[PDB]
């Protein structure tokens, strides 16, 4: 599989026994614990890492942004490498003279009425009509629910209705299409910012989706989209699946973790959320047959089996994939608290535990518990995730940008996704040198360009 993609999280955060501290400045202090190590990202902390990602406080979360990857197995690794970046950060700011000790969460909701996004980026082409986008991407992302939700303890955006659900973020969104991210939240977001020729190029912005702790379901996520955004571009989709009322089919979903609610189509026919997925596949084994036949890579073959194997085992049994998806691994924590323990749905504790399970502490966070025990099926190793805090992927320009940081870094003054600004001694003015093309800039391109340089002056020399 190839595609440009990158994974946005805004990660909760608290602030223990300083219950009203301010979240701005506490998102700061994960930052700025940080930025050591990284340059100004071109009035809060924001920064960029030698391993290409951006750093930042996006109000009042701090958020990692993934370097550009191509494919769902390296937007799985980049992604973790972020929760290891963010548990450093904060085990950094408490050393700090008057820093503050600081929890992170890689969740979507604090249960108290907040609500922080994590977003999916995926390059597409101009030409893809946004109507068709729409249209057979606001089924999807209503019924994907059933393999990529992190679950929720508690119904409705306060909380306060009694239950469990499939997803975080599901009873956030208010409206099918539209711009914000905060507020009247949009399945389908327009913010049209695409850091490439617009030309050419969109960066389609996703924001419904809970963050995944399962490198199994970040996994699924990114890629059965990618292949469903391929289905899209290339016009192969005949079907309509558009759904009645996708808002109310949205929250349903979720509201339903036995997965039995069948959802109204506009053609009237009654499909579970599991059965429209199913549809979704076997368009998407047709079309890459059609496109490639037996010439398919592996990753796609092995994308398109997994996604067919999960709706099968969700179909039959969802507490089978305990070790894959994040919803019936912490369905099966808090079950086991409820039988332990007599709890109800609605008791406190049941939420204090849906919220550790993204605790990004290794020895505090319950999903990393199950990884320390080996009770999680995992797509990377640690010692590759480890490495991806540090050094870029290889094969889009976050390799250029990543190593520009780590080689040149005394002589940047800034970077963005769409350039690096050097600072030669000697010369008066700053020095731009734009990074438009998404997969320019690559091992491939510039890797021995890199090694034979010697400074940013012989580099930015070379690229004039
Ligand atoms: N042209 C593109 N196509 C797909 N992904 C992109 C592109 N440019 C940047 N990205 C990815 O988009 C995300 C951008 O993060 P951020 O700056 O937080 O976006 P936002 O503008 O939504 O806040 C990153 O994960 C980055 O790798
Ligand atoms: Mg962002
Ligand atoms: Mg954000
Ligand atoms: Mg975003
Ligand atoms: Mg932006
Ligand atoms: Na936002």
């Amino acid at each position: 599989m190839h595609r440009v993609m990158g994974i946005e999280t805004e990660y909760g955060i608290s602030v223990p026994h300083q219950p009203n501290a301010n979240a701005m400045a506490a998102s700061s202090q994960v930052v700025n614990a940080y930025a050591p190590i990284g340059a100004p990202a071109q009035g809060l902390a924001n920064v960029i890492l030698t391993n290409g990602a951006r750093l930042y406080v996006d109000h009042a979360h701090p958020e990692y942004s993934t370097p550009e990857v191509t494919n769902p197995r390296d937007a799985v690794l980049w992604d973790k490498a972020g929760e290891r970046i963010m548990a450093e950060a904060a085990r950094r700011a408490a050393d700090l003279p008057m820093g503050w000790t600081i929890q992170l969460y890689k969740n979507n909701t604090d249960n108290k009425g907040a609500s922080y996004g994590c977003h999916e980026n995926y390059l597409m082409n101009r030409s893809t009509p946004f109507a068709d986008i729409v249209r057979h991407l606001i089924p999807f992302f209503v019924t994907r629910q059933v393999f990529c939700g992190a679950g929720r303890v508690g119904i409705g955006a306060d909380g306060r209705g009694e239950g469990f659900q499939l997803s975080q973020r599901a009873d956030f969104f208010e409206v099918e299409v539209g711009l914000e991210t905060t507020l009247k939240r949009p399945i389908i977001n327009t913010r049209d910012e695409p850091h490439a020729d617009p030309e050419k190029y969109r960066r389609l912005h996703v924001i419904i989706g809970d963050a995944n702790m399962s490198e199994i379901a970040t996994y699924l996520k990114l890629g059965t989209t990618a292949l469903v955004l391929a289905m899209i571009e290339d016009g192969f989709l005949s079907q309509d699946f558009s759904v009645e009322s996708p808002v109310g089919a949205l929250r349903a979903v979720s509201h339903d973790p036995t997965l039995r609610y069948q959802l109204r189509l506009h053609d009237g026919r009654r499909l579970t959320a599991v059965q429209l997925q199913m549809e979704y596949l076997e368009q998407a084994r047709k079309y890459v047959e059609d496109r490639f036949g037996t010439d398919v890579d592996d990753m796609t073959r092995d994308v398109l089996d997994r996604w067919e194997t999960t709706l099968v085992r969700l179909a039959d049994d969802p507490m089978q994939l305990s070790r894959d998806l994040d919803w019936v691994a912490k369905l099966s924590i808090l079950e086991g608290y409820r039988q332990r323990e007599n709890l109800p749905w609605s008791a406190h504790k049941l939420q204090l535990v849906d919220l550790q399970y993204h605790d990004v502490r290794p020895d505090r966070g319950l999903y990393n518990r199950l990884v320390a025990r080996g009770r999680m099926n995992l797509l990377v190793d640690e010692a590759a995730v480890r490495t991806a805090m540090h050094e870029p992927p290889n094969d889009t320009r976050a390799y250029f940008r990543g190593r520009c940081l780590a080689k040149f870094g005394a002589e940047i003054a800034a970077a963005s996704w769409d350039s690096v600004i050097f600072d030669l001694p000697g010369r008066d003015s700053l020095q731009r040198v734009p990074t438009l093309e998404p997969l320019r800039g690559t091992r491939a391109h510039v890797g021995d360009l890199l090694d034979r340089c010697r400074s940013a002056t012989e580099l930015v020399a070379a690229l004039t």
